[PDB]
Parts: C-alpha cells; sequence; structure tokens
C-alpha cells in the first residue's frame, strides 16, 4: 500500500490498508446460509439459514427469526468484495448487494464508491482531510482505475478528455434536498478554477468571478430547509467554457424551476430565503433605513412564518458575504441597494391588510403600504386602486387580493433572481477564445413524495428526459464494448425504455399538450382538465393509470409510470399555476416607475409548462453535445448523522436515481465479465478438464463439459461474458464441491490419525526361483515414518533385498495441510486400491507387480504377487553384485482418466560394489477397490529415502526397513 503515501492523512478515508483489507477479505462467511432476507421495516437485512424446507426459508435476522419464500432469499458478497470500489466488479448485482456495499464503505468513513459509470457520493456529516492540496495533486492526469473513488477523478477526467478527445464535457450532479449536491457542484468548478490553465467589468480574475457567483445567488436561491440548511431551491446548469490548450475563456449560467412558494410562504421547521434574514441581521444598518424596515423580522407575515434564526448559520456575516459577492461579479452601487429596496419591498407588500365594505374590498388603511410603494417608486394611490379594481373595469374582494399581493409578490422576486443570473453571466463573457466546454448540472433528482402536484410533474420530467440522457450513453459504451472483444449481440436502444413515458408528457395531446390547451379556455376548471385528461389517454397510454388509494392523506387524482416507479399527482390548481394570472393593472404600473430596476424586470410580459419545455429543450441539445459523467448524491438520514445509514431511506434513492436503473439495463446483456486467466484459476477445481494447455481453448471445454446452459455465455478476446444468474449457480456449485473435497480429506485422515500396523505378504517368483517373504512392522502419517522387518520364509532370498523396497505403502505418506486434498492414497482406504508394477533393470530382466494394498482390520495388509521372467544367474541380480542400500529419489505421481488412480514413472540407481551404475526403470499404476467416492490429485511428487539395517539375533534371511516419505510440489 505505498501508492496511498502520496494521499498523505487522506489515506485511511479514500481506502484501508492493505493490513485491514486483508483482515476483512478472510473472514467466517459461508454461502447459502448468510444471505439477504426483505425485512418489513428495514426491507433488506442480513440472515442466517436455519431450515429450508417446503418451498419456505427459515433465518435468523441480524436478532429476529423470520420465515419467508425462497425466491426472496438473495446470496450475499464474498468478503473477497467487502467495501469494494467498484460495484460493477460484484458478483451479485442485488438490491441489498448494492445498499449495504454503500453502507460499509460510509461505516468506515469512506465515501465516494463507483457504480458502472456513477460517481456515488454520500454526505459525510463530518470534516474530512481528503480535499488538500496534496490530494488535488495525487490525482492530476490519473485515469479513473489508477486511483480511489473520489469526486476530483471526475471532474480531472473531464478536464483531460476535453483536451485528448477535443469534446464537449458534462457532469451531471443529482439526488434529494440535502444529499449535498450544491457542496459537489463547488468543489467540481473550484477544481477547474486550479486546474488550469490562464488565457488573455468585474473584480479580479475570472477564476474568482465564477467562484463569487456563488454567494450571490444563494442568498436569493437558497433557504434554511428541514433535509439542510442551506439547500438550493433551483436547477443550475454553468457552462465553463475552455480554450484548446485549454485555458479558462468564459462561463454561463441558467437557472431552473425556481420554487416562488418560498418567499411568501414557508413551513414549520423551514424558513425564508437567506437574503431576507441577513438584511435584519443589522450588520449595515444604512440598509434597513433604506428600506424603512425594523429589525424583528416577526414584524412581517412573508417572513414570519415558522423559524426565524438557524444556529449554524451566521446572517451577519453571510450579508457582508453577500454583498461583497456583487461587488466581485461588478454590480454597480445602484443595482445594489435596487435589489435590497424590491426585496425590504416584498416584505412591506405582506404586511398590507384589507377589509369589506358591504364586495370591492377597499384597504384596511394606508399603514406600511406606502413604504412598499417608496420603494418600488409608485404612487400609493393608484396602487391600491388597481390591486382591488384590476381592470372593461372588475372588482375584487378581500380573499382575491391578498392571492394578488403574493403573485406579485412572487414576480418580483423570480425575475428579479433571473435578472441577476444574466446580469452575472455579462460579466462572465469574454472575447477571450473559446473551443470547448464542461457542462456542470446540479438538478434535484427524481422523488417521490406524499403530495405530488405540478411542481413535482415538471421535475419528475426533467429526471425522465435527463435518465434516458443515460441509458442511451450507456447503450452505446456497451455496444462498443461486446462489438470490440469478439461478441455478436443485438438489443434496442436502452433510452427507448423510457421514450413511452416521454410520449405521455411532451408529445401533442399529452399531459403537457391539454394542460396548455385548457389554459386557453377561460370556461374551465380543474374537473375540465381532469376529464380531458382520462378521455384521451386512459385505455390508449399505458403510463396512464388509475390513482391508487394511499390509505392515508392526501389522495390524488391520476397515476403515472416513470422508470423510477409509480407517482400519484393531484391536479387541484395545475390551471392556475401554468398561466399564472398577474394583476396586470399593478404589472402596468410597474413597467412605469421611478425605480428603473422594477421597470425593467417587469418589460413586455408565455405558460410556465411551456417556458420549462424550452428550457429542457436547449439543456439537452447541449447535453447531447458533451461527454456525459454521471455524479450520485445519497444523503444517510434525516438525523443528520454520520456514519450511520437508514435502509429505506438510501433504497429510496439508488431506485429513483439511474443506479439500479442502469444495473437492470445491463443484466439485458451480458454483465458479468472474466478474464480467461482469472476464470481458470478459480474455476477448474468444477472439472478439472483444463489440464496441467491454452486458456482460450481450454476455457471452451471446460464450460461445454458442464451439465449447462450453453446460451449463457459467449466467448471473446480476452474475456468470457456470462449472464446475470448464471455465475451465481458456479460459485454454487463451486462451494458444494469444496464441501465434498473437505469432507472426505477428513474421513481419509480419520483412518491414519496415529500408529497403524502394518502386514506384508510377498509371493514371488524370478527365473523360475520360488520364494515367499512375509513383513511386519507399523507406520505413522502424520510423522511419515515407517518402521518394517521383512522375513523370508523359504530360506536365503534369491534377489538381493534393496531390488524389492519399491514393491515392499505409500498411504503413511506424509501430506501436509495444503496438499492434503491430493492425497489419493488414503482416500482409497478402506476400500484399499490395487497396485500394479512393472521394474525395467538395464541389461537384465523384469518384474512384474500386482499389489492389493487394503484395510484388514486395524492393521494394513499389503498382499502382493510378484513375478520374474529371464534375468542371468551371473548378472547383478541373481547374483547379488548389488550393496545394501537405497539412497533416495522422488517420485512424480500423475492422475489421468480412466478407471481413477493414479500412475508413477522413476528411476532407481542401485549400487554395485566395484561400479555404481545400475538403473532401475518404474512404471507404477494404482486403482481403487469397490467403486465409492475417491480423491484424485494433481501432479506432484513423493520425497521418499528408505534406510536398510540388519538385525544381528535373527538366524533367517531379513531386512530391516525405516524410510520417511513426505509429499511436496503444489502450494
Amino acid at each position: 500500500d505505498s501508492e496511498m503515501a502520496v494521499f498523505g492523512a487522506a489515506a485511511p478515508y479514500l481506502r484501508k490498508s492493505e493490513k485491514e483489507r486483508l483482515e476483512a477479505q478472510t473472514r467466517p462467511f459461508d454461502l447459502k446460509k448468510d444471505v439477504f432476507v426483505p425485512d418489513d421495516k428495514q426491507e433488506f437485512v442480513k440472515a442466517k439459514i436455519v431450515s429450508r424446507e417446503g418451498g419456505k426459508v427459515t433465518a435468523e435476522t441480524e436478532g429476529k427469526t423470520v420465515t419467508v419464500k425462497e425466491d426472496q432469499v438473495m446470496q450475499q458478497n464474498p468478503p473477497k468484495f467487502d467495501k469494494i470500489e467498484d460495484m460493477a466488479m460484484l458478483t451479485f448485482l442485488h438490491e441489498p448487494a448494492v445498499l449495504y456495499n454503500l453502507k460499509d464503505r460510509y461505516g468506515s468513513w469512506m465515501i465516494y464508491t463507483y457504480s458502472g459509470l456513477f460517481c456515488v457520493t454520500v454526505n459525510p456529516y463530518k470534516w474530512l482531510p481528503v480535499y488538500t492540496p496534496e490530494v488535488v495533486a495525487a490525482y492530476r492526469g490519473k485515469k479513473r482505475s489508477e486511483a480511489p473513488p473520489h469526486i476530483f477523478s471526475i471532474s480531472d477526467n473531464a478536464y483531460q478528455y476535453m483536451l485528448t478527445d477535443r469534446e464537449n464535457q458534462s457532469i451531471l450532479i443529482t439526488g434529494e434536498s440535502g444529499a449535498g449536491k450544491t457542496v459537489n457542484t463547488k468543489r467540481v468548478i473550484q477544481y477547474f478554477a486550479v486546474i488550469a490553465a490562464i488565457g488573455d467589468p468585474g473584480k479580479g480574475t475570472l477564476e474568482d468571478q465564477i467562484i463569487q457567483a456563488n454567494p450571490a445567488l444563494e442568498a436569493f436561491g437558497n433557504a434554511k430547509t428541514v433535509r439542510n440548511d442551506n439547500s438550493s431551491r433551483f436547477g443550475k446548469f454553468i457552462r465553463i467554457h475552455f480554450g484548446a490548450t485549454g485555458k479558462l475563456a468564459s462561463a454561463d449560467i441558467e437557472t431552473y424551476l425556481l420554487e416562488k412558494s418560498r418567499v411568501i410562504f414557508q413551513l414549520k421547521a423551514e424558513r425564508d430565503y437567506h437574503i431576507f434574514y441577513q438584511i435584519l441581521s443589522n450588520k449595515k444598518p444604512e440598509l434597513l433605513d433604506m428600506l424603512l424596515i425594523t429589525n424583528n423580522p416577526y414584524d412581517y407575515a412573508f417572513i414570519s412564518q415558522g423559524e426565524t434564526t438557524v444556529a449554524s448559520i451566521d446572517d451577519a456575516e453571510e450579508l457582508m458575504a453577500t454583498d461583497n459577492a456583487f461587488d466581485v461579479l461588478g454590480f454597480t452601487s445602484e443595482e445594489k441597494n435596487s435589489m435590497y429596496k424590491l426585496t425590504g419591498a416584498i416584505m412591506h407588500f405582506g404586511n398590507m391588510k384589507f377589509k369589506l365594505k358591504q364586495e370591492q374590498a377597499e384597504p384596511d388603511g394606508t399603514e406600511e403600504a406606502d413604504k412598499s410603494a417608496y420603494l418600488m417608486g409608485l404612487n400609493s394611490a393608484d396602487l391600491l386602486k388597481g390591486l382591488c379594481h384590476p381592470r372593461v373595469t372588475k372588482g375584487q374582494n378581500v380573499q382575491q387580493v391578498i392571492y394578488a399581493t403574493g403573485a406579485l409578490a412572487k414576480a418580483v422576486y423570480e425575475r428579479m433572481f433571473n435578472w441577476m443570473v444574466t446580469r452575472i453571466n455579462a460579466t462572465l463573457e469574454t472575447k477571450q477564445p473559446r473551443q470547448y466546454f464542461i457542462g456542470v448540472l446540479d438538478i434535484a433528482g427524481f422523488e417521490i413524495f406524499d403530495f405530488n402536484s405540478f411542481e413535482q410533474l415538471c421535475i419528475n420530467f426533467t429526471n425522465e428526459k435527463l435518465q434516458q440522457f443515460f441509458n442511451h450513453h450507456m447503450f452505446v459504451l456497451e455496444q462498443e464494448e461486446y462489438k470490440k472483444e469478439g461478441i455478436e449481440w443485438t438489443f434496442i436502444d436502452f433510452g427507448m425504455d423510457l421514450q413511452a413515458c416521454i410520449d405521455l408528457i411532451e408529445k401533442p395531446m399529452g399531459i403537457m399538450s391539454i394542460l396548455e390547451e385548457e389554459c386557453m379556455f377561460p370556461k374551465a376548471t380543474d374537473m375540465t382538465f381532469k376529464a380531458k385528461l382520462f378521455d384521451n389517454h386512459l385505455g390508449k397510454s399505458a403510463n396512464f393509470q388509475k390513482p391508487r388509494n394511499i390509505k392515508g392523506k392526501p389522495e390524488a387524482h391520476f397515476s403515472l409510470i416513470h422508470y423510477a416507479g409509480i407517482v400519484d399527482y393531484n391536479i387541484i390548481g395545475w390551471l392556475q399555476k401554468n398561466k399564472d394570472p398577474l394583476n396586470e393593472t399593478v404589472v402596468g404600473l410597474y413597467q412605469k416607475s421611478s425605480l428603473k430596476l422594477l421597470s425593467t424586470l417587469f418589460a413586455n410580459y408565455q405558460t410556465v409548462s411551456a417556458l420549462h419545455r424550452e428550457n429542457l429543450n436547449k439543456l439537452m441539445t447541449n447535453l447531447r453535445s458533451t461527454h456525459p459523467h454521471f455524479v450520485r448524491c445519497i444523503i444517510p438520514n434525516e438525523t443528520k448523522s454520520p456514519g450511520v445509514m437508514d435502509n429505506p431511506l438510501v433504497m429510496h434513492q439508488l431506485r429513483c436515481n439511474g443506479v439500479l436503473e442502469g444495473i437492470r439495463i445491463c443484466r439485458k446483456g451480458f454483465p458479468n465479465r472474466i478474464l480467461y486467466g482469472d476464470f481458470r484459476q478459480r474455476y477448474r477445481i468444477l472439472n478439472p478438464a483444463a489440464i496441467p494447455i491454452d486458456s482460450r481453448k481450454g476455457a471452451e471445454k471446460l464450460l461445454s463439459s458442464l451439465d449447462i446452459d450453453h446460451n449463457q455465455y459467449k466467448f471473446g478476446h480476452t474475456k468470457v461474458f456470462f449472464k446475470a444468474g448464471l455465475l451465481g449457480l458456479l460459485e454454487e456449485m463451486r462451494d458444494e464441491r469444496l464441501s465434498r473435497i473437505i469432507t472426505r480429506t477428513q474421513a481419509a485422515e480419520e483412518l491414519f490419525t496415529g500408529v497403524v500396523p502394518i502386514l506384508v505378504e510377498l509371493d514371488g517368483d524370478v527365473n523360475g526361483h520360488k520364494f515367499s517373504v512375509s513383513g511386519e512392522g507399523e507406520g505413522d502419517a502424520t510423522y511419515g515414518k515407517l518402521t518394517l522387518k521383512f522375513i523370508c520364509t523359504t530360506g536365503k532370498l534369491p534377489v538381493p533385498w534393496p531390488t524389492l523396497v519399491t514393491t515392499f505403502v505409500q498411504c503413511f505418506s506424509r501430506y501436509p495441510d495444503h496438499m492434503k486434498r491430493h492425497d489419493f492414497f488414503k482416500s482409497a482406504m478402506p476400500e484399499g486400491y490395487v497396485q500394479e508394477r512393472t521394474i525395467f533393470f538395464n541389461d537384465d530382466g523384469n518384474y512384474k507387480t500386482r499389489a492389493e494394498v487394503k484395510f484388514e482390520g486395524d492393521t494394513l495388509v499389503n498382499r502382493i504377487e510378484l513375478k520374474g521372467i529371464d534375468f542371468k544367474e551371473d548378472g547383478n541380480i541373481l547374483g547379488h553384485k548389488l550393496e545394501y542400500n537405497y539412497n533416495s529419489h522422488n517420485v512424480y505421481i500423475m492422475a489421468d482418466k480412466q478407471k481413477n488412480g493414479i500412475k508413477a514413472n522413476f528411476k532407481t540407481r542401485h549400487n554395485i560394489e566395484d561400479g555404481g551404475v545400475q538403473l532401475a526403470d518404474h512404471y507404477q499404476q494404482n486403482t481403487p477397490i469397490g467403486n465409492g467416492p475417491v480423491l484424485l490429485p494433481d501432479n506432484h511428487y513423493l520425497s521418499t529415502q528408505s534406510a536398510l539395517s540388519k538385525d544381528p539375533n535373527e538366524k533367517r534371511d531379513h531386512m530391516v526397513l525405516l524410510e520417511f516419505v513426505t509429499a511436496a510440489g503444489i502450494t
């Protein structure tokens, strides 16, 4: 792990040490027991299978015991994949696998995780030392596969792809509220400002301006939500333009879907936008005097709802940062305080009261309505008249003017915010030459609420369009993969899967098209539009369905089937929100005001649904001209606590974003891909047909021999493509094979666990000479020790004793614990094995050996018949010229079909008195008896050495043998 040395103190937060990892790579884990089961609360939990029978599986939750069917059970990932950096390398790509992998890494303070193309980021809720300049330098020029998962890797590769491939780039960042989208957004942009190069109104360099654009817009665009204290309530797509080298040229920012509900309304724990509470901090009192505003925020109804102060946010310090943000962005003294006046004018707009005069509804007095007219530069007389009596002159009551004041407040704030970003863009444009650009996108991801209205439809439609942009891109990279690997695979485009849902929205006579039509008819309501929806799509459009009873609150009017799931939408109010009605008399007064800003952003003045279509189309147009890079943000919990993850919450996001979507669309083809070399090493034990010789030709024969579907895999170069549930079967058979091995090696070891007596009986006949030899003694397998004493019962032995050592129980050989599965001899017992030899002596005769080595009671018996032919009475054999020794020589063991057993070929050098050259060529064959399950070892050798002695107290011709045998060859 010397590679993590360059990361310094960021190392333990990016990748665990080889010490800590290897301890997790080898932890207690068993297949078909430790699995995933669906829970009622956490939706997915780890469990250990107790008893599976009758189609029902019984296990114990990580304590409760549950009983589910055998369709919900999901195998866990081995410890080898523990906290993996790329989940695309996992063997199991089901939901709890992806969920827990993120859960494990986040528990080890490891935020970033790769999933195919996605860069899954989890909200840390703590400070990490991983954003130091040392780390930035550590990621320069490094490819994604050459460094730990990090957000820097995405933005760096985007910059390099821009220069290498000469094509535009785009980084898409999605997620729910409080997932840290804007945090990652600023990290990416700031990164680019450091990455260089430098080309060539506003103060300072371009790097400063692009960065200083954030604290300016967040003042008017961000607010304190339940999920996040500084949450942006608007989409953003900033295009950062570069040169050919490339150097920073220019930038342009575009916003999306700013919720106007915030300025006039906030929830219970939430509050209004930051800009309001910043001015009231009295950090610079000249604003309050200019705006005619007190200190207490509770004196203004538009911002008095819910909480007024945030613990983490210092509105005093943020006010200065807000002010300084505009000065850097080249905002004149006039433009600055004009925005404050309009912001302060809205605060007075909500304090306007109205009453009835028995209805025309006349104002409840001049009060603070005069202050609002001063800041906006109005008449205060023509204002309240047009506000109550719009125009051909109509009349409104107290409830209709309380909406007009609110709607106008939303109009001012939005068109001011939109004017703000356009003024910013002006300073971000330079005459400096441009070549490519990088688009950084952050829009609130797909999300299903209990109450889904028109606002949710706009967002869920955008993400529907953005997800297809991914599915198509994935489909391209997939086709590029299968084709260049040599696999003929054809399937329809993955983006077409979402086309049906999109056509229901944007296409003519669609949900949006009907809404735009119904807004053209004044004689209408929510009922007429709802009825027109069902009459057009229910039955024709499959994605349009009946609303489901949520058995709670509230109730919707229709359902829509997206890629993430099914959403129930509430229609009440859609007609009004779409065309967005405004008091055109007051708007007319806005066009003619002393304040130039108010009259500027209200010039001209077409529906929201049609407007969003215009913005999304140019967004998709840009994106399709870029190299897409996808970043997914995940929020752990609502308690804002680091290190912990709520399973149902995380699973919701994973189903919403393209993470699980990208997995299922890749499953359609061949997801699991293994190299030929790694395939041999892993799945050879299943069937040794690969032999100890090509990987390409061997992988074919290994799979073709197995009882397997030959259509669930395709051969390539140099990789083997597998199906989804195919590789899960291979591992299932592999572990089942290992269980068979370990239990047999245990049984074979049982028979030779200690000292076992040995009886050897030989009836030989060489060159007509008859003789009989009877041997006895003991042997120990664990030590590899063998002690015997052979005694000829017919008198003097016709042949020299050292020539019978070979034919005189390799089952007492010492096998090491790592080679204990290569012990064929012990595996044959107690059934025993037939041993056959054929000894060849140079310039002499030969031996014929057939021995039955089996267990007869407590003692191991070796009964052998020997038959020698030819030879000479004056030769080395039958002449006793050989010495009394046997030295040491290894015996190479080879096992091969058929009839199981093994085969051996080894040379033997007996010593003569004068000379010392006498070669003996041995050819051995072994075969188990009485069938039964018998092991079969690989190519290994036995290290043998024999010590021959004599007993001076024995009258008969004899031989005392003491030999040591130990196996070796493999590890």
